[PDB]
């Protein structure tokens, strides 16, 4: 696989690692989301240590309002974090 | 770097690799988009050999309409391709 292809597969892999932990094996509940952010985004996102931060991050990404993050919502999440990182570094 | 953070940096890096070839250094034009898909998505998407295909792809992902693909547009393309890979290996 190319680097891009590997990146895509890694997105799908990290989602499933965290979503299959409890409940709907194909959705992130708040606790899986917090653990995904804490373990896998330590370098781009401030560690979450407060319930209200978990709550607000979910409220933000949850477009269909089932209180969980599904794959399509996770994709939007990756896009917002990636985009924020992209801009944070420009310009020079 | 976690494999997620690795994947994020790869997205930013592959985009600039292609967008900085020609014209605006921060957007993909059709030729840059074509070569991106042909070289970097060779295992996920059919090779682009026809002008009507690159045209359609750019039209499809250019949500603003500047005839080019910026980083935001590119991120939605990666989401579309990632979703299709996800479904392919399920069911
Ligand atoms: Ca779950
Ligand atoms: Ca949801
Ligand atoms: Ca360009
Ligand atoms: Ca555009
Ligand atoms: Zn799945
Ligand atoms: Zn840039």
């Amino acid at each position: 696989m190319s680097e891009l292809e590997k990146a895509m597969v890694a997105l799908i892999d990290v989602f499933h690692q965290y979503s299959g932990r409890e409940g709907d094996k194909h959705k992130l509940k708040k606790s899986e989301l917090k653990e995904l952010i804490n373990n896998e985004l330590s370098h781009f996102l401030e560690e979450i240590k407060e319930q209200e931060v978990v709550d607000k991050v979910m409220e933000t990404l949850d477009n269909d309002g089932d209180g969980e993050c599904d794959f399509q919502e996770f994709m939007a999440f990756v896009a917002m974090v990636t985009t924020a990182c992209h801009e944070f570094f420009e310009h020079e």
